[PDB]
């Protein structure tokens, strides 16, 4: 079926949790063993969420090379995309070397360090000018160069020295800063206008290595940004827009990590999302 009417069926009959039901169902099921060895249980934040064995981020380095990171690659429609959970106090090294090390250009983050007055993620990014980070385990140095405060997200430039050979690099850090802290948005419009800004910086362009994107276990708001900008490229691409399935998108993305869209508020959102961002782009 078309998109817009198969939402107003599904609203109608109300029947959203039994549709994200069978998504849960026909979801792939790869093994994910070495983020369950012993010696990664502090790199976790949840026990529940892994990354598959075949799609995880390897680090560069032969004493542990193990991130909860998956690479998310996107065949027809040509993107790709790293889905991470938000950085714990002893992974905040391994995360600026990924960046490094896949030439990302652009970090994309939906949650807030703390929400419902517990910690989410580590302050992972200096806040002030002249107070620099450095991650020793790493060799890197993180400097912030500027901020620009909106009213639904703040965009950084920071700069990442690799200290090891002086090279540098500038490095977007664009911060969802408005999702709610229970349930999801009444409306995309801010969502998609953050889409629309993290399109037009080069962020998620070929031409650079993929966009880094994070909430607090890196499966529920992150599997909506990359599910809607996937869906809205696909529109563009194809002869009829209308063949674009979200539910099939959405399980090709599942063979890459687990548990994307965590619930069927979330579902419900993702086609909202899709739907409105169909009728700006043209
Ligand atoms: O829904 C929208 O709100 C607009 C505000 N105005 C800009 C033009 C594109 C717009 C947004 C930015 N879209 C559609 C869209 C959003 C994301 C990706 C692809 C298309």
């Amino acid at each position: 079926m078309e998109m817009e009417k198969e939402f107003e069926q599904i609203d109608k009959s109300g029947s959203w949790a039994a549709i994200y039901q069978d998504i849960r169902h026909e979801a792939s099921d790869f093994p994910s063993r070495v983020a369950k060895l012993p010696k990664n249980k502090n790199r976790n934040r949840y026990r529940d969420v892994s990354p598959f064995d075949h799609s995880r981020i390897k680090l560069h380095q032969e004493d542990n090379d193990y991130i909860n990171a998956s690479l998310i690659k996107m065949e027809e429609a040509q993107r790709s995309y790293i889905l991470t959970q938000g950085p714990l106090p002893n992974t905040v090294g391994h995360f600026w070397e990924m960046v490094w090390e896949q030439k990302s250009r652009g970090v994309v983050m939906l949650n807030r360090v703390m929400e419902k007055g517990s910690l989410k993620c580590a302050q992972y990014w200096p806040q002030k000018e002249e107070k620099e980070m450095i991650f020793e385990d790493t060799n890197l140095k993180l400097t912030l160069i500027s901020e620009d405060i909106k009213s639904y997200y703040t965009v950084r430039q920071l700069e990442l020295e690799n200290l090891t050979t002086q090279e540098t690099r500038e490095i977007l850090h664009f911060h969802y800063t408005t999702w709610p802290d229970f349930g999801v948005p009444e409306s995309p419009a801010s969502f998609l206008n953050f889409l629309f800004k993290v399109r037009e910086s080069g962020s998620l362009s070929p031409e650079h290595g993929p966009v880094v994107v994070h909430c607090s276990a890196g499966i529920g708001r992150s599997g909506t940004f990359c599910l809607a900008d996937t869906c809205l490229l696909l529109m563009d691409k194809r002869k009829d827009p209308s063949s674009v399935d979200i539910k099939k998108v959405l399980l090709e993305m599942r063979k890459f990590r687990m548990g994307l869209i965590q619930t069927a508020d979330q579902l419900r959102f993702s086609y909202l999302a899709v739907i409105e961002g169909a009728k700006f782009i043209m």
